[PDB]
């Protein structure tokens, strides 16, 4: 300095710039210089920091306390800022093809590329001066157990206390992360709500955001995530999707591991034998429900490692070892009930931040598909801060409304959920919502067929069925064809014990629109079958799509008369159509980057169907 504008020491309200590692200081100070915050708060992760921040947010009307529960809070957002916006989510690389495959006829659905020069322009129109009159919070956070060889540290700078509070729950954050980090590498995460003081635009519902300029950007070659304009979930808690899926799946490709949109659960049978399973489902398909399921089969136990992301790597012995990189659950609120997910009900009544759900007059929470009558007198305020009755046509909670809750509070949290070595995965499950044609469960014929099954995933979102390969469609950090190649290469890794791959459909319907399968806790019966198959049991029958359970192989005792023939029906005409549209989709969307072995699997499936 020959003046006094570069050293931001005088503005530090917690911590010290001097005590930070060199590269962390440069990241903080360089962005302070750019964003011009009034204050810099280096988060310590302490309980005192957290409670004081919440009370301050309560002071400014940004959140309100839910008096019915133990330390629970409600945030109601600006209606314009209620979800991840895929259309404003981008990945910057030198070459487009490294990010997305170049489609044959249409526009790509597998990602969104932005040139570095387009990004630099975008960035310049947004970030300079954007934290003016605000505190820049510095969040050191670990994705994964501190000291896990599979864990990765990031630093998030944000002008949102809502993000700070939500990040303390969803990641491991604070001073211990900075001590652990040392001079090591970290992912750089910069976020601003995009509303510098003095405000130029109306503040709606005490929720700062800038919908017109919203942009969620990833720069894997710079190890940067840069996010502007939204304070909501996937756009602002940068550890979760931006880091744990997009950035991380690229690192994974580089380093020979996997970053996947998968729940992890442990399942123990009546003889004390335990297996870990990963599953990738798209939206409205019940990941959290399965990860925390209350099994109906006596003697069986299900325990939760994670409900959204898995980082997985083969060890020296060939075991596929997985960690949950998250520290909490960011679950969809509506449809969560004692019936659908009793273990989540148990988790969320303490130390939980709720967003965009309804509030009852006694200070409780309410949402569509909650299966709880309210006492006479008890009234509801909707997520829009309006008086509400179940006689209205509008939902009382936004469909994408959330709970944000500590993982440690899950009554069935797995005792190895934070083990640094990770848990050994023995099965991988894919699934979606398919009202027709797709059996309750089938098993892939080989690794390559299993990778194909993942690639071909489709789910009901008039109703529309869309592709969501590996449940990773909004999350690929790089070219999807190369992603398939990466999966396929695992078969050629020496010593690798390749997990069995299954596909499930909890959602098949008859001719009248009625679900053919009871689901929920009863899905433990499907899991029992998978457990036996992993153990080599002779419980399968070969079909053109894979192995299905033999007659009588599935434990249906205590269920009524389940229509097994319709549940497991495989029609030639349905599957002819299925294979044709998968072929057209993969050709168009993956094109020149479709690996040979996926083309082969597709040909093979076509051939098997043609013979029935
Ligand atoms: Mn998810
Ligand atoms: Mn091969
Ligand atoms: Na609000």
């Amino acid at each position: 300095q020959l003046h006094n504008g570069l050293d931001f020491s005088a503005k530090v309200i917690q911590g010290s710039l001097d005590s930070l590692p060199q590269e962390v200081r440069k990241f903080v100070e360089g962005n302070a210089q750019l964003c011009q915050p009034e204050y810099i708060h280096i988060c310590d992760g302490s309980e005192e920091e957290y409670g004081r921040l919440l009370a301050h947010m309560q002071e400014e009307g940004v959140i309100r306390k839910l008096k019915k529960y133990d330390n629970c809070w409600l945030a109601l957002t600006d209606p314009r800022d209620v979800a991840r916006i895929e259309s404003k989510t981008v990945i910057i690389t030198q070459e487009q093809r490294d990010t997305v495959p170049i489609p044959k006829s249409g526009q790509s659905q597998l990602g969104r590329w932005m040139s570095e020069e387009d990004f630099e322009k975008a960035f310049n129109a947004r970030f300079p001066g954007c934290m003016k009159g605000r505190t820049m919070y510095v969040i050191p956070f670990s994705m994964g157990p501190l000291g896990s060889p599979l864990a990765k540290i990031g630093i998030e700078l944000t002008d949102s206390p809502y993000v700070v509070a939500s990040m303390r729950i969803m990641t491991r954050m604070g001073t211990s992360v900075l001590e652990a980090l040392g001079d090591g590498e970290f992912i750089k995460c910069l976020h601003s709500v995009g509303c510098p003081l003095p405000l130029k635009k109306p503040l709606v519902n005490n929720w700062a955001c800038n919908p017109e300029l919203t942009l969620i950007a990833h720069l894997p070659d710079r190890r940067e995530i840069i996010s502007f304009g939204s304070g909501y979930g996937g756009n602002s808690l940068l550890g979760k999707k931006c880091f744990a899926l997009r950035i991380a799946s690229r690192l994974a490709k580089e380093e020979g591991w996997l970053a996947e949109h998968m729940l992890i659960l442990g399942i123990t049978n009546p003889e004390g034998k335990k297996k870990y399973l990963a599953a990738a489902f798209p939206s409205a398909c019940g990941k959290t429900n399965l990860a925390m399921m209350n099994p109906t089969l006596p003697g069986w136990k299900v325990e939760c490692v994670g409900d959204d992301i898995a980082w997985m790597k083969f060890d020296a012995q060939g075991n596929l070892r997985a960690i949950n990189p998250e520290n909490g659950f960011f679950g969809v609120a509506p449809g969560t009930s004692v019936k659908t997910n009793p273990n989540a009900i148990k988790t969320i009544q303490k130390n939980t931040i709720f967003t965009n759900v309804a509030e009852t007059s006694d200070g409780g929470v309410y949402w569509e598909g909650i299966d709880e009558p309210l006492a006479p007198g008890v009234t509801i305020t909707s997520w829009k801060n309006k008086e509400w009755r179940p006689q209205d046509e509008e939902p009382c909670a936004h469909p994408n409304s959330r709970f944000c809750t500590p993982a440690s509070q899950c009554p069935i949290i797995d005792p190895a959920w934070e083990s640094p070595e990770g848990v050994p995965i023995e099965g991988i499950i894919f699934g979606g919502r398919r009202p027709a044609g797709v059996p309750l469960v089938y098993e892939a014929l080989s690794w390559q067929h299993g990778v194909f099954v993942g690639a071909a995933m489709r789910s009901e979102a008039g109703k529309v069925i869309m592709h969501d390969p590996f449940a990773m469609r909004p999350f690929f950090g790089y070219n999807f064809g190369k992603y398939l190649a990466h999966w396929l290469s695992m078969a050629h890794r020496p010593a690798a014990k390749l997990p069995k791959i299954f596909h499930v459909n909890w959602f098949r319907k008859d001719k009248n629109g009625k679900f053919l399968w009871p689901g929920f806790g009863e899905n433990s019966r499907v899991l029992e079958w998978m457990f036996g198959r992993i153990e080599g049991e002779d419980s399968a029958k070969l079909t053109p799509i894979g192995y299905v359970p033999k007659e009588d192989a599935l434990n249906l005792k205590g269920l009524g008369d389940v229509n097994v023939e319709e549940l497991f029906g495989i029609s030639k005409e349905f599957w002819e159509k299925e294979v044709e549209e998968i072929d057209k989709y993969l050709e168009d969307q993956v094109n020149a980057d479709l690996p040979y072995e996926i083309e082969r699997e597709l040909r093979a499936l076509k051939q098997r169907i043609s013979q029935m």
